[PDB]
Parts: C-alpha cells; structure tokens; sequence
C-alpha cells in the first residue's frame, strides 16, 4: 500500500528525469513585493497538478505537522497576523520532505478573514516549499535567478482558454466504478 | 481492508484519468465578498457526493485532526467568531492528504449560532480544501483564473430539477440485505 | 471482526448504489429558524434505522472523539448553553469519517436541562453530520437546495400510522437465542 | 473471544431482524415534565435484559470512558446536581456506539445523596442511549413521535405480576458448574 | 487463559439461563431511606458469592478503574464524606461491564472512619452494579418495581442459620494441593 | 508461566469446591469498636497462608496499584492519620480482583510511627478485601451476619499451641536444592 | 529466562512444602519498643539468605517501584524524617507480591545520616515485608502472636559462633569459571 | 521501501566515489559578511538538486525534528528576528545526519516578514548543513579553507544561459503515466 | 544475549554455591562512625572484581533508577549535602536487585566538591547494597554480627603488596583481537 | 539495512586497524587560547570527511539528543552566549557513542549572529566530540599531550593546493543513476 | 547486530582474561588536589583507546542518559560550576554499566568557557567511572590503594615519543574501502 510501495525501475526513471525539467512561463505569475521588485511563483493548484501528474493521485501525500499563529496585531482597526505551518510530503514509497510555508495578511479590518488567509496560505505555502525538494519540475527552478532571466527573454504569453466542454457535468463516473467492482 | 487495500491497475488509471477533468457550471456556485466581487466556491454536499463516486462509499475517509477556536469577540450585542479546523482525508489505500478550513460568524446576536456556524462551516471548508488535494475533478480548479473566466463565457444555465419519483421511501434495503447475508 | 471485514463485491455494489438514493418525504422534517425560514432536517432515530439498514447493525460504529462545553451564560434567570461534539463514524471495512454537532438551549431556567439538551443534541448533531459524508441516503441530499424545491413540490403525506401488533412484548427472542447456541 | 469473534450469517440475520422490532407498551414508562408534558422511556434494567436477550450475557459491553461532574449548585439548603457520562457499547464482533448520558439531582438537601443520583443515573441514561443506536428493539422507537401516538391508542395494561416460585435460591447451579467443568 | 478463553456452547447455554433467574428473598436486605421509604438491596458477599458461582472464582474479574473523593465536609464536629468509584467487570471470555459505585458516610466525628467508610462503600457499590449488568440472577431484578411488590406478597422468612460443622479449620487442601501437584 | 499458565480441571474443580469452605473460629479475632460493639476481622499472616495453600505460593500474586496519605492532622500533640491503598490480586491464570484498603493511626506523638502505621495497614487491609473476592474460604463469610452468630454458638477455644519442633533451624533446603538443579 | 521461566513439579513441590517451615531462634532479634513492649523481627541480611536459599541466587528479584520521603522536620537541632518505599518482589515464574516498607530517624543531629537511615530502612522493611507473603518460611510467622509465645519458651541459645576458615579470600572462582566457558 | 532498502554493490561504490568530488565555481556563491569578508556559500536549489541526483528523488529525505523562535525584538520600528531549525536527513537505507539551521533577519519594518524570512532560511540552512556530512559533493568542502582559496584562483565565470526550449509546458508525463501503468 | 540468556545447570549450581561463601579480611575496611565506633565495609572497586568473578564481565549490569539530591545546606562557608541513588542490577538471565545507597559530604568549602562527593558516593553505596542481595559473597556478611566479631578473632593481616610485573603496558590484546576476529 | 547490518570480519579488521592511526599535521590546526596557549584541534569539515571514508557515506549516522542555550547575557551592546549539544553518533551496525558540544560568542553586537555562532558549533563541537570516540584516526589523539609534542617536532607544510580539474561541474551522475537504475 | 550479538566463547574467555590485568605506569596521571595530596588518574583518551582494543570500535557503546547543571555561582567576577552526567556503556552482547561522572570548574572569569570545561568533564569523568565497571584493565584498579602504592614503588618512567611516520595522512582507506565493496 502507501508507505510500502516501492518505485520500479520503470517509474522510478522516468520520474527521476521527468523531475529534471524546468517549468514554462505557463506556470509563473507575480506580484509586486512590497517597496521591492516583481516576486515570482508558482500557484497552488499549479504544483497540485503538477505533482497529481507527477507521481499520480495516489503516489504522494502531504499533512500539516503543526501550525502556529506567531501573532494577531491591531493597529487602527486594522490586523497584521503573521502564521506559519509545517508541512510534510510522503511518496508512496516512504520517501519524504516536510518544510515551512508562512502566511500573511497585514490590512484588513475583519480578523475572522485575516486569520483565515494567514492559515490558509501557510499551509499552501509549505506544502509548495516541501514539494520544491523533489526537483526543478516542482518548483525548485523557481529559485534559480539564472532561471528567472531567462524566463524575461521569453514571448510574455496570454492566459490559456479552458476549453469546458468535455468537462464533468454529473456525478457518476462509469469507467472508474466499473474497474472498481471488478476490484471486488 | 481500509488503508490496506492497494488500488488495481484498472482503477488506478481510470481514476487517475477522471480525476483531471473539470468540474461543470452545475457545480460552482457564489457568494459577494465583502466588498470584494464574486466569490464561486463548491458547496459542501456536492464534493461530498463526487468523492463517494470517484472513490466509491468506503474509498476515502476523513478525520478531523483538530479544530481550534480562535476567538468569539462581543462589538455591542453581535458576534465574531474565527475558527479553524484541521481535516485528514485518505484513500482506501494508505494514500492521504490534510488541510486547514475556516469558519466565520460576524452578524448573530447568538453566540450559541455564532460558534455553532463557525466550527461546522470550518470542519466543511477544511475537508474541501483537503479532498482539492486530489485533484481537479474534486475542486482543484476551482483556484484556476483561467478556469473561471472560461465559466462566465457559459450559458448560466437555471437550477436542476430534483425527481423525487424513485427516491427512498422506506428502510430496509433487500438489494443490500441480500449481498451483506450471502457475505457471511 | 469489526475494522478488519472488508466488503464483499456483491455488497460493496449493492451498498454503493443504494447509498446514491435521495430521501423521500417521509425523512424529512422542520422547525422554524429563529426569524429564518423553514428549516428542514432528519430526526435522529431516522437516520439511526437507516444506517442499521445500509450497513446492518453490526457494520457501522461510531463513538464521540469529543465534547467540549463552549459556554453556559446566564442572562436573567435564563440559560444559554453552546455545546460541541466530535462524532466519528466507521464501517467494518476500516473505512471511516468524522464532523462536529452543535447542541443548543437557551430558554430554560434550569441549569441542568440546558446542559442535558445541549450535549444530547451535539452528539446526535454529530453523529447526523457524519453520515452525510456516506451519500444521500444518509441525508447529504437534505444539503442540496435543488434537492429541497422538489420536496415542496410534493404531496405533502401525513404521518404514517404505526401497526404495533408484532410488536415485541417479551425479552427472549427463539430465533436468535437458537441461531447463537449454534454458534459455539 | 470478545471482540475477535465475528457474527455466523445465521446469528446475524436473526439479531438484524429482531433489532428491528418496536417495542411493547411492557416497555415503556412516562414521568411527568416539570412544566412540560408525559415523557416515555424504557426503565433501565428494562433495557438491560432486552441487551442480554439479543446479545447473550456475553455478547455485548459497554464502559464508562468519562463522567464529568458539571455543576453542583446550592440555593438555599437545596442541592441542584448536573452530570453528564460517556458511555461505550461494544458487541463481541468489535462493533461499537458511544453516547452521552446526564444525570440530574435539583431537590435533595443531601449533598452526597445529590450526586449519588446524578452520576448512577448519567451512566444508565448514557448505556440506554447507546443501546438505542443498535435499532428499534433497543428503544430507537421510543423517540419516534407516531410510535408513541400508537402507543396512546393501546389498551394500558396493568402492572405484570412475578412469578417467584421458580426463583433462584441458593448459590449453586448444578447446570452451569457441569457444562463448566467439562470446558477444562 | 483469562481474557483468552471463550465460552464453550454448553457453558454459554447455561449459564444464559441461569442469569435469567430472579433472586429469591433470601438474597434481598433493606435500609430505611432518610426520609424515604424501604429500600431493598443486595448485600456484597451475597454478590461476590453469585458471581463465583455462575463464573467460577476464576470465570470472573473486576478492577477499580478510578475512585475520586467529591468531598468530605465538616459541620460542627460531624464529617460529611461523598465517594464515588468506577469499577469494570470482566469474564474469562473478555466480555465486561463497568459502572459506577457511591459511597456516604454523614455522620462520624471521625475523618479516618468517615472516609474508610466511604471509599470501601463506593467500590462495592460500584462492583454490584456493575455485575447487575449481566443480567437478574446477579442483581438487575433488585430495580424492577414489579419484582419488588411480588416479594413483599411472600412469607417474610427468618434468618438463615448457618451450619459451622463442615467449616475450614485448617489451611492445608490435600484435594487442591493434590490437583496442583498433577498440574506440573 | 504466571498470566499465561491456565487452570486444569482437576485443580479449577479443587479451589472452585474449597473455596466455598467457612472458616473457623481458629481464623477469626477481634476488637473493640470506638463506642462500637466487637468487630471481627481475619489477622492478616492468615489471609495470606490461606492463601499459599489454595493457591500455592507461585499461584497467586498481588501488587499496590495506589497509595494515598488522605490527610495527616494533628491536635496537640496527637496525630491522626488516614491512608488509603488500592490493591490488585492476581492468579497465575490472569484472573484478578482489586479492592481498597484502609490505614489510621490516631494516638500516636510521633508522626513517622503514626504514617507507618496507617500505610501498613493500608496495604494489608486491600489485599485481604481484594482476596475475599475469591470466596468464603478466603473471607468473603466475615461479612455475613448469620455466618458470625453462628461463630458465637460456639465453643470458644483456646489459643493454638505452636509446636516448633520442625522449625526451620538453618538457611539451606536440600529438597529444594535437587529439584531446582534437576530443573536446568 | 526471568519470568519465562515455570517451575517444574519437583521444584515447585519442594518450595511449597519447604515455604511453611516455621523460623527458629535463630533467625528472630528484638528491639525496645519506645515504650511499647518487645518486638521481635527478623534482620534484613537473614530473610536475604533465606530467599536466595528457597529460589537460588537467580529465582527471586526485588525492585523499588517507589519511594517517598514523608518528611523531614526539625525540633531543636534534632531531625525526624520518615520515609516509606514500595518494593516488589518477583520469583522466575513471574509470580509476584509488593508491600509498603517504611524507615525512621528520631534523633540524630544530621540531616544527611538521618535521610540515609529512613531510606535504607524503608526498602529493607519493604523488602522483607514482599517476601512474607511468600510464606511463615520467609518470615511469614513473625506476626503469629502464638507462634511467638512458643519462642520464648524455648532455650535462648547464644550467639552462633562463624567459622571463617573456608571464607573466600580472593576473587576468582575457578569452579565458576569453568562452567561458564563451557557455556559458551 | 524506504528505510528499508540497502544500497547495492554498485550503487555503494558509486555513491561513495562521487560524494567526494569537490564543487565547481558553478555551485559557490557569496554576501557580504556584515562588517566581515566576503562569505561563500551554495543556494538551497543546488543542494536540493545535487541530492537528487546522488540519490534519485525517491533515495534521501529530511525533515524538521524542530524548529524554535529564539527571539523577536522591536528596536525603533525594526525587527529583530533569529530562529533555529534542526532537520535531519535520511538515505533510503537508514543511513541519517541532523545539524541546525538558523534563520535570521535584522533590518524589516514587517513583523510578518521577518519571522517568515527567518523561519524559511532555519530550515534551508538546516537542511544544507545536514547534507554536508554526507560529503564534499553535497558542500563539505564549502568550509575548506584550502578549497576556497583555489577557487578565486579560477576563472570567475559568468552566469549560466538557462536554455528553456524543452521546458515542461504542461502537466501530463506519458513516459511516467505508462511506467507506473504497468506497475499495477 | 543479556537479559535473554538463561544459566547452565552447571554455572547455576557453582555461583549458587560460590555465593556462600563469606569474605575474608582482605575484602573488610573500616572507618571512624561519627562518634560512633568503627564501621566495616567494602570497598567499591572490590565489590566490582568481585561480581565480575562471580558472574562474568558480561554476566551482571547495573543501571542508575534515580539519583535525588536531598540537600545542600550552607552553615558558616561549610557544605552539608545529601543525596541518593537508586541502582538496579541485573544479571543475564533476567534476575535483578535494585536499592538505595546515599552519599554525604559535611565538610568541605566547595560545593561542587561537596556535590561531587555525595553523588558519587550514592551511586556506589547504591550499586554495593543491590549485589548484596545475591549473597554473602558479594557482601550480604558484612551486616552479620555474628560474622563481624570473627572477623576481629583474626590475625589482623598487612596490605597486600601488588605485583605490576604482568601489567597491561600497551592498548592492543592480541589473544582478544584475534577470538574477535574469528567471531565474525 | 542500517542499524541492522552486522559488519563483516573483513571489513571489521580493516577499520579496527585503521583507526588506530595519529592523523598527521595535515589535519591539525590551532587558535590563541583567551590567554591561554595555542589550542590544537581539527576542523569540521575533516572530520566528516575522515568518517566517510572509514565507513562510508552510509556507515555511520549522527543526529542530536537536545541542545539546550545555557544563557545569553548582554554587557553593555555586547553578547555572550553560552550553548551546548547532545549529539550522539551511530555505525551502521548500531554501536553508538553519544557527547557533549559546546558552542560559544562572546563579542558580537548583534544577538541572531551570536546565537547562530553558538548552536551550530556546539553541535559540530558535540559530533567531533562523539566521533574521537571510534579511535585516533577520528581525533582521539588530539587531545594525548605526547601526540601533541611530536607534532610541534615536524615540519610545520604549507597549505594543500586544492586540484579543481576535476571538480563535479553539473548535477547528473551517470555513473551513479546506472548502477541505481539496476539497483530496481 | 549491536545489542543482538553474543560473544563467543573463544572471544569471551579471551577478553574476561585481559580484563583482570592492572594497568602500568604508561596509564596513569596526576593532578594535585586542592590542599590534598596527589590524585592519580587515567586520561580519557587512555580508556577510549583501552577499550576499543578490548571490545572493538563496534562492541561497546556508550550514552548520555542525563547531563544536570548542578549550579553556576558567581563570586567576584569568577565563577564556580557545578555539573553531573550520567553515562551508560553497552556491549555488544547487551551487558552494560551506567554511573555518574562529575565536571568543575571555579576559576574563570568566562561564563562560556566555565560551563564547557564542566559539562565536558562531566561526561568524560562518566564514561570512565562507567568503564571501570568491566575491570581492572579498564581503570578498576586506580583506585586500590594497595595498587597505588606498588606504582609509586615502580620506575618513574618519561613520556613516550610518538612516530609519527606511519600516522594517517589523508583521507581514503583502500584496505578498508575494499572490505567494505565486498560486504554489498
């Protein structure tokens, strides 16, 4: 099962180069540091694909060890919390690698909904971090500068259309019930 | 048995496949973000009934590692409450992922119906983000921009119709009753 | 025995579509929200029969992880009392989920029924909320708005009769007492 | 043993039908609300013997996992007593409900006395309710309100006279001792 | 062993039978409630006795899982104890049933005795209980209100005298010590 | 070994006889109740050979589960101490039985004799409560009323001369030495 | 091994009947009870031998599961310290007895020799209380009041004389080192 | 698995060569030490992927056994922030090593900000100092003196062209899917 | 291996019969009892060499249970220190002994030598009073009186004058190296 | 694997032997002791190679106990920090040796720096510490004062030139990733 | 493996030998006792070397179980520590020696550096006193004064001269890295 499972030669290649590669400018985005220069990084439901793609829906996993909420600050009705959650990732194999995500959220007047960003986005963002140790495909490119440039010197694509025709409309799913009772 | 159970080729790969579609129109649902704009979001009982397809009744599993009050202040009569919840799913086969959820109640005069929807809706709001873990088909894109535009450009289609016609009336369950007395 | 059963194909198939039916009127009920509307709901002891149906008495579990009083305010010879349980329920397979109740009572002058209310409440609120996560048959349909407008528009029955001429009157039970002793 | 062993089709079937049974009005008693109207419910060694009835002396147990003593007030000279207990039952198959019992002492000048009362009664209370979750025939029908309106419209019944001639009256059981001894 | 063995069909039957039996007057005691009317009861070597006799002294075990004193309060030179104890029953088969036991003692100028008073009580109390749960023969007819009038309507017998011919009068047990030996 | 090693018929069959055994008046002693009348009560060296003998020195076993000092006062010059002990007896079958005991000092000027009168006693007061769980032979008859009355209508002999002839006069035990070295 | 290890018929007979030998003179000493009359006990190194006699050197083992020191108070330069100590005995079978031991100090004008001589004391008072439950052998006789009175009509031998001649006078063990490498 | 696999001849020989090659310029970098001299050091994406090329992505693991804020100091509007990480690394043979990391950060205005920074570099720099001991190819030589002094001895080359024309563009790996395929 | 190996019959019956033995004057020493009159002891590395003969280097253990530090008072620039230790000890086949030893210093000016010395002592005079407990060999003589005066009966012989001609001069051992090597 | 693996008699010998080597000048270095002499000692980065090759990359382990900040004082502007490390290191065939590192800074303004100084060198201090433990060949001779003399009598060489030719340049291995590949 | 292993009887016999010898002058020191006389001793690097001869780099093993700071005084700008280390041995075979070893320091003026000098100390002076345990070739004779005195009586011998000709002079062990790729 999980934990047990151990990678065959097969898959273990090729994940082990898969791994290798870097990823496009479709993977990318910014935002403005604060006073500093454009930040790169990779959104969340990006490295969830990336990963379910990776090693496969069941082939890795992850959990919170802990969360810690270092503080809850007002200023003038205005909150600054400062959150921070570890997180470890599991192959189906054993292997693993837990990191920290920190979150932040430092205007809001609610601080129901400054919580609520600080913790989610801790999560997410260790999450990230810790399946950055796995390779460049994950993310671990997103830290190279000599990456970064390179990523300047290319066509600023436009968002890619998302074709929702052949999207999932219902429920059931006849292919995958059916592989399952056979699985009886 | 439970977290025993390997996944058979057959299911891994159509589950595997089923698992990157996207999710319908008849699936995403709104709210107006305070101030914000429109929020969509996958209401609770639907996630629920994708995984119990997806992975069949006794193929996942949930548990609530903690859920902790973060606070429950008193501004002249009414309530804020901010809590947070912690949920683990897992898959019949050892294969799991946790996130934080968050609940919020800042109207009520009840402090009773302000916590009472603050620890559910964080419990719902954590086993969501959890189950996104899995995938697109279980809520993955929901977080996609690209996604969303693509879902304006839809026929806003109205309301499904319940028919109730073949619904459940009664207990007993011969279908079941039969195949559980031939399992012993 | 109990946690180490695994399904049988013929009951997993039977089980996992049957658990797909949507409740008829006769399970649901209502009360009236607090200057809300109509508030619809399944009563416990239907909920209990329909899982000793779906799984047989013997092949679901449940047991409160927790409870945890979150007040007992006083405000003018009244009690108001917010009460939190932490239900998980399990079949014999292994499989498994969990959510929270609420328990609530604020009218009462007495200390002890405010109590007593609130912490039987939030336990079978618990246990309600955690079958939900099986399918619709276990009420994760009593969520779906559409699901609820097609109840409206339905013969609203009156209560159902109940014939208690085979009901039981005595302890011994022949049937059973008999198939137990062949048993050893 | 207890907890290992797993239930024989022919046991089982047989308990999932009786467990299925109401209950006669031999079963049910009534004590008058403060305030309120007539409430029913089934004495607890009532309860007790229907357990030992379906289950076997050894087939069925439950335990204390927790008592908390709420509150013991005193309004002048007069102690008001509020306890709750957790109770687990558990079949010999490993199958298992938990539930919430409370006890109440509001008149009595004794102290002791008062809670004597609170805390045997929260466990019988608990141990009945976790009973009810096996199915009717373990009092899931005393909570149905159109089961109790059939119960109205029944001839009440007069007290059942005990027939103590064949009554126990000495230590020994000849019967036992034998089936016993042959068992090393 | 204890906690390994199971109960042979012979023993089983037996022994379910016999629990069944309603104790005769010879076994019944009573108290004159403060205040309050005749209480009948069961006295604790009567108990112990029943119990080695339908199990054997070694078909049956019991162990105080926790005793807390509630308090011990002084009015003017007078000690008023309050004692509760939770004690679990087993049988050799791993079957068990714990409930709780309540000791008082309100009279005594003495704390020691005052207290010793109370903590042996609460046990036995705690002990009978719990055994009233494996069915009549062992105590669970004691609470029937219809048993009790039944006992009343019978010849209030004398006290039982006891035949000290045959009695112990030395420690040696050729019969045991000899059974032992063949034991090696 | 001890815990594991079960007990054969012929042995089960001695002790379950035996134990049914009322001891003598050779067993029982007295003292004089502070304002009470005579109690009796069995000196603790006699419990304990009575039970070598029934159960061989290897047979049975016993272990202070808890010790508390309940309070230690003192009132010029005098203390008064009370001490409770919870005692578990074990057979060499698993099978156990645990009870409280009780120890008080209350003359005594000097503090350390008073506390180690009370926890001796303590100690020894639980493990003869916990043993007369087993049975008459082992005490459970010193409660009965009707067993002691019929003590009294005895004649009330005299001091047992102990005929140390045989005694033990030096350390080593050549019986015992063989055996042993013909058990490697 | 240590509690592996069971008894063989030969072994176990010999102990059994060897355990019931009454001590001699030679193993009882006296003290001046502090007003009391005279006590008699056994010394510590005496009971030591004799165990190691009974069970050889690698059959019987004591271990202090606790000790605590009272207290320790001081009247005019002078300290009184009490201390009790736990002490568990276990034979190879796993057979097993605990009990209480205590140690006093009343005079001296050093904390350190004080402290030294409670501790010491209780665990040796434990450990010799333990074996007494063993049997009159081990010292179990000791609390006979008749047995003592028989002491003192016996001839109040003087002290044995030892004859130090074959006393070991250097570490090695010839005989002992032989057997141990032919067991390698 | 993992923990559990043992290096082969081939891979041991390997493994061990390589480690202990010495970095090219291409892996160092360097800051200026505040009032000190320049410091060398290698970027967290070189060591994350030199390790996964010396083990393969599924061959070594780390995570956090601890991580704790040593302080945060507010000096006029600035933040003074050190933390301390321990991260200990694992080989899939069991092979492991354990160091602290320590994050720090000295100038930010933002609270937030600065306990990110410094929690994120703890672990970085934890996870670069654990690896170090297995080698100079995972940064050992980084310390030597020697090392460092012949590397500003070579050509200080510029940055490398990161060539993203095979970039990954989307989430799909066939080569892998097919693999893990065929490894059901 | 330890704590697993069970004793030959021909090693058991030597040390059982070694163990007897009683020491000579060689192994005796005494000091100056404050005021008191001369105290015989063993030294520790005697003790030691002792058990090392009897046993084997590798045949006895001895652990630290627990070492308290009673004390440290200050009169006049003067430390008085106090402190206990708890040593058990074992011997390869399971057997173990365990008691209390104390260590003083009363003297000195130093408080880390005060502490030194006491914890120090504690430790030996712990780890001597537990392999007392295997028998006069070991030390169970020296409490003996009757021992102790024939003992000054004796020609009160001269130190023994040691001879380092065969003494180890180098690290390495051959004879050792060599078995070793050959084990592998 | 490791901590399971048993050394081999080849392998044994050969590090047996080799850590019996003095490390020449090449490993030495030296600081001014605060007015002290000049202070020998190896540096990190040595030793961890120096384990590498005498058991392999994967042949020994280390990981830390505890590390515990002794203090942190401020005299004017300035820190001292005091630090120590528990580090225990393990061989592959579970022989272990654990000590004591100490980490210190006694000038520095700035508080992070200070901190970061002091546990990352007690911890390397703590594993050299624990490594000398193997032998000479790991810097057990660098604390033998003879060692040290001999030393200061040879010629004091010059600085190695590090050859970086043949330094790793790029992160794949084929020589590894081969024999891996083969290792599935 | 470590703690599997058992000695041979070629290996036992051999190293229960060498254990006896006492060490010659080459092993011991001195020191000159504050106000006493000269304290003689062996080096840590003595024993370390003696026993990884006697027992092989991999056949003992030792521990930290607990390091306590007794006290850090400070008496004019000096300071005076106090530490104690508890450190347990093992052998391969599982025998193993724990005792506590004690560290000063009371002249510097350094915090830091009073600290490290004891905390090392501590577990150095640990380690040997628990060596000592095995023998006298490991130390258990510097402390017979009969012993002593025969040292005194002996040569006062001059330092040995180390050649370091054949001392280590980098890293590789082609002995051992080929035992080693043979053992795959």
């Amino acid at each position: 099962c999980f934990g047990q499972c151990q990678y065959t030669a097969e898959e273990y290649q090729a994940i082990q180069k898969a791994l290798r590669q870097r990823l496009g400018p479709e993977y990318i985005s910014s935002r403005m540091a604060g006073g500093g220069q454009k930040v790169c990084y990779i959104e969340g439901h990006r490295v969830i694909n990336l990963a379910n793609e990776m090693f496969g829906y069941n082939g890795w996993a992850h959990s919170i060890t802990q969360q810690n909420v270092d503080f809850v600050d007002l200023n003038n009705g205005k909150f600054y919390v400062g959150v921070c959650a570890f997180v470890r990732v599991q192959l189906k194999d054993g292997s693993y690698h837990e990191d920290v995500g920190y979150g932040v959220s430092e205007g809001l007047k609610s601080k129901a909904l400054s919580l609520e960003k600080a913790r989610k986005e801790a999560v997410t963002d260790g999450l990230k971090r810790a399946l950055r140790s796995f390779g460049n495909a994950l993310g671990n490119c997103i830290l190279d500068k000599d990456y970064l440039r390179s990523l300047n010197k290319l066509p600023r694509q436009l968002p890619l259309e998302v074709d929702l025709t052949k999207a999932k409309r219902q429920d059931l799913e006849p292919s995958v019930e059916e592989a399952r009772y056979n699985s009886c």
